[PDB]
């Protein structure tokens, strides 16, 4: 009798059907992960759209005031030393010159209102450098509105009137306007910069999560590929028993 073939195949198929159970387990674990991947990419796609517009919005907000600022800083620095002398030697200064330097002093924190102490500050051999090397991320909300309220709302406060009186207070007048408008814009850009960071951080972490899933998807495929090939050779060599059985039976009968 062929009592061995029975238990031989009973074990063969039992392990094979147990192999599919392990294979199908990962095959849909992979399908599950494949869904997450597309789901992540979708969430990541919509996210950069928000980043894109706001990132350009900041630039369009900055590009309107920025070139006026860097133009003024060059104008203030590149100045004739004799023009610094005439302001230094001003015993009785015009109302415009007084107005101009007051605004410069206000933006530099040291906001006084008397000429004799202003003239002291007007040139300490570091007056022009500290104006040039000056970021507008220092001016406060109060300082900004005070600058608007008193100075550049007053008809006498403009480049034409000031430069007419003094060639030195001319450039720094434009500088005072440019830095203030820059500070006005920073009120709008600051929340945009911040919310950009919140979004840019989440995007990078979302991309990491994406790469993590993709590798998990690919690692499952490798394990699946082994089980497929192993089961493939399992029943491949198994039907050879059907060939052999049919053959030897045919031999016995004939």
């Amino acid at each position: 009798d062929l009592r061995i073939k029975s238990q031989e195949l009973e074990v063969k198929n039992a392990a094979a059907n147990d192999k599919l159970k392990k294979m199908v387990k990962d095959q849909q674990e992979a399908e599950k992960k494949k869904v997450m991947s597309q789901e992540i990419q979708e969430q990541l796609h919509k996210q950069q759209e928000v980043i894109a517009d706001k990132q350009m919005s900041v630039k369009e907000d900055l590009d309107k005031v920025e070139p006026a600022v860097i133009e003024a800083q060059n104008a203030v620095k590149s100045i004739k030393k004799q023009h610094l002398v005439e302001v230094r030697s001003m015993a009785n200064p015009p109302a415009a010159v007084k107005l101009a330097l007051e605004s410069i002093c206000l933006l530099l924190g040291e906001s006084t209102t008397d000429w004799k102490q202003i003239r002291s500050i007007i040139m300490r051999e570091n007056f022009i450098p500290t104006i040039v090397n000056f970021s507008a991320e220092e001016i406060s909300d109060a300082i900004r509105e005070k600058m608007k309220k008193n100075y550049m709302s007053n008809p006498s406060y403009n480049y034409e009137i000031v430069n007419r009186a003094s060639l030195a207070c001319g450039p720094m007048v434009k500088w005072a306007i440019a830095q203030l408008n820059y500070a006005d814009m920073l009120k709008r850009v600051e929340p945009l910069r911040n919310e950009l960071q919140k979004l840019e951080d989440d995007a990078k972490d979302n991309q990491q999560k994406a790469n993590e899933v993709e590798q998990m998807i690919r690692d499952l495929e490798a394990s699946i590929a082994r089980y497929k090939e192993e089961y493939a050779v399992l029943i491949s060599e198994a039907q050879a028993i059907k060939a052999d059985l049919a053959a030897v039976e045919a031999k016995v009968n004939r």
